[PDB]
């Protein structure tokens, strides 16, 4: 494990296209998606994570624990029901989102003090990298 605590900007972002393509976004949904840069904050205490993705248009956020499967209903993104489970590949936090879509998920993972996470359904993954904003 890592503490990948904390609060992040977006400082790159490769193929977000491919990755709401993957999830049928709509047209105009990707142009706006594409502009809205959230804001990623991570709380983590022990095995207890809430992740939230942040923009002036509406916030998402998970809360799990590592190990604990749980429904989510991506509310706000795909609208579409997984089961995700959160576990840590080494000091990677991998989620795998179990449903409809084929190999869905995401990984996490910090390099020194700079914060990644590959976004991946069906073979096209969107790659971010963070910096800690304060
Ligand atoms: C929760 C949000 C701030 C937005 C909400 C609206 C959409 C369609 C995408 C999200 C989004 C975004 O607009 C930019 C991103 O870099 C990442 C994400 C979260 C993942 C969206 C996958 C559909």
């Amino acid at each position: 494990p890592a503490d990948l605590s904390g609060t992040w900007t977006l400082l790159s972002s490769d193929n977000f296209e491919g990755y709401m393509l993957a999830l049928g976004i709509d047209f105009a949904t990707r142009k706006i998606a594409k502009l809205l840069k959230p804001q990623k904050v991570i709380e983590q205490n022990g095995d207890s994570f809430t992740i939230h993705t942040n923009s002036s248009l509406r916030n998402y956020f998970v809360k799990f624990k590592v190990g604990e499967e749980f429904d989510e209903d991506n509310r706000g993104l795909d609208n579409r029901k997984c089961k995700s489970l959160v576990i840590w590949d080494n000091d990677r936090l991998t989620c795998i989102q179990k449903g409809e879509k084929k190999n869905r998920g995401w990984t996490h993972w910090i390099e020194g003090d700079k914060l990644h996470l590959e976004m991946f359904c069906e073979g096209q993954v969107c790659k971010q990298t963070f910096q800690r904003a304060l």
